[PDB]
């Protein structure tokens, strides 16, 4: 973001709670400096190998979501922004929250 309006806070990291083989759970906290009133949360998650063009938004009413349709095993790069009248935020720190695998996983 840059040369952008002054829009509401941003996460500063987020915190997963739980995570399925064919979604994942996440949440994050509370921003102080809305810049008004929080909407909704929006979040954008994607193949660490693709890019955002070809990326799935899903927003919720809260500050935990789930992201449903992945596949086992597999990296993906979710990140959570606010949302309100005024308008959109940034995003929050990028992080990679992975799905359930059915291997054997030795150690970890």
């Amino acid at each position: 973001g840059s040369s952008g309006s002054s829009g509401p806070s941003t996460v500063p990291i987020m915190h997963q709670v739980s995570a399925t083989m064919r979604s994942i759970t996440l949440s994050w906290p509370q921003p102080e400096q809305p810049n008004g009133i929080i909407l909704d949360y929006e979040i954008r998650y994607y193949e660490k190998e693709h890019n955002e063009f070809n990326s799935s938004m899903a927003r919720s009413q809260t500050n935990t979501a789930r992201i449903d349709g992945l596949r086992p095993g597999m990296v993906y790069v979710v990140q959570v922004r606010a949302r309100t009248v005024a308008g959109y935020g940034k995003f929050s720190g990028k992080m990679c929250f992975q799905t359930l695998t059915d291997s054997g996983p030795s150690s970890g």
